[PDB]
C-alpha cells in the first residue's frame, strides 16, 4: 500500500517506515530500534529511550533535504557501527525518509541513486522520492557522492 505495510528493513540495522511504524512499540523492539531519523514536518522525539534526529522537512520538491545528507549519513553509519538499529520514517515513509537512506546506500556503497533506489524497494516497495528530490539525488551522484565516500574513508576507516 501508499504507506507500506510496517517497518522494512533495507540494510541490516537500516529501516523504513511510516510515522505509526515510528510509535508501534512492537515493531521497535522486535527490530531492536534505538534510534529514529524523523524526517517530517513537525518532526520531535516522541518516545523515551530512544536517540532521535530530527529534520524538519516538507514533501515538496522546493525542499532542500542535500543540505541534512551529511548530518543523516552521519547518524545512520554511527548507530549501525556499534551494532544497533535505525528507523529512518517520515509520514508514509515514501519519499523524504527514502531521499536520506538512498543518500545513505550511495555513500556506503559504489552504487548511483538509482540502484540505490532499486535496494529500497526491494524492501519496501512503495518507495518514491518526489521529483524535486531525484533531481537533488542525480546532482548529488554526479558532483558529491565522491567526496562522501571519501569522508567516510578518512572519517570511520
Ligand atoms: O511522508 V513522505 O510523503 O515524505 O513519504
Amino acid at each position: 500500500g501508499p504507506m507500506g505495510n510496517g517497518m522494512n528493513k533495507i540494510l541490516p540495522g537500516l529501516y523504513i517506515g511510516n510515522f505509526k511504524d515510528a510509535r508501534d512499540a512492537e515493531q521497535l523492539s522486535k527490530n531492536k530500534v534505538t534510534h529514529i531519523l524523523s524526517v517530517h514536518d513537525s518532526a520531535r522525539p516522541m518516545l523515551e529511550g530512544v536517540k532521535y534526529l530530527c529534520i524538519p522537512a516538507a514533501d515538496s520538491p522546493s525542499q532542500n533535504l542535500t543540505r541534512h545528507f551529511k548530518e543523516s549519513i552521519k547518524f545512520i553509519h554511527e548507530c549501525r557501527l556499534r551494532g544497533e538499529s535505525c528507523l529512518v520514517h517520515c509520514l508514509a515513509g515514501v519519499s523524504r525518509s527514502v531521499t536520506l537512506v538512498i543518500a545513505y546506500i550511495m555513500t556506503v556503497t559504489d552504487f548511483g541513486w538509482e540502484d540505490a533506489l532499486h535496494t529500497v524497494r526491494a524492501g519496501r516497495s512503495c518507495a518514491n522520492p518526489n521529483v524535486g528530490f531525484q533531481r537533488q539525488l542525480q546532482e548529488f551522484e554526479k558532483h558529491e557522492v565522491h567526496q562522501y565516500r571519501q569522508w567516510l574513508k578518512e572519517e570511520y576507516g
